[PDB]
């Protein structure tokens, strides 16, 4: 149980050499194969919705030197650090002087709730709220409004979506219960079944 927090840079003070290698050996053993930790680079750290470990190292691609960062998230409570992602940056401070951010296109598998307002709640919400609606008829009442708790499991072979947020109609404000599956190349989301919060 440890973290950080303070938006500043260092000189690889403490053992940073070793955080660059569990991001790298992350990715690499998921996705990734053709990077290779020469000499780190700097320390810089950063707080994000918590804590934030800014770190980047001069890695090995196929055979070519280049400048890498990783990112690694971290909470006080959970006190649990998880690496992010690292992005291929350049002989400088900023991302190469060029637009990198963060991209997350990857496959996953588990029985575990998701997050709320991402982009993978948000899209199955909006979704879900329009085609239950539409599922009794062609209408386009109203959308997603608020997003209360959603969580995702995996079924014999598609996935549950089970979320719950609230709808408005007219000034109005009422919850209820959402159930979509999760497909592949199967035109996007197919809506189960449907329930009212409200007893």
């Amino acid at each position: 149980m440890a973290t950080l927090g303070g938006v500043h840079d260092s000189n690889s003070n403490p053992d940073t050499h070793s955080l660059a290698r569990f991001a790298v050996d992350q990715h690499n053993t998921k996705e990734n194969g053709l990077l290779e930790l020469v000499r780190v680079v700097e320390a810089r750290e950063q707080v994000v919705a918590g804590t934030l470990h800014h770190l980047v190292l001069e890695v090995l691609d196929a055979g070519k030197k280049k400048l890498y960062e990783a990112k690694i998230w971290v909470k006080p409570w959970m006190d649990f650090k998880q690496l992010q992602e690292f992005k291929h940056v350049r002989d400088v401070p900023s991302f190469t002087s060029s637009d990198l951010g963060a991209k997350t296109d990857d496959q996953v598998s588990g029985w575990r709730p998701v997050p709320v307002h991402d982009p993978v709640v948000q899209d199955a919400a909006h979704h879900a709220i329009k085609t239950i609606q539409e599922r009794s008829n062609s209408l386009f009442p109203y959308e997603l409004s608020e997003v209360v708790h959603a969580n995702a499991e995996v079924v014999d072979t598609s996935a549950k979506f089970d979320m719950l947020l609230k709808v408005k109609r007219g000034g109005k404000e009422e919850k209820y219960k959402v159930e979509v599956h999760k497909s592949t190349e199967e035109g996007g989301f197919n809506l189960k079944k449907v329930d009212l919060d409200h007893s």
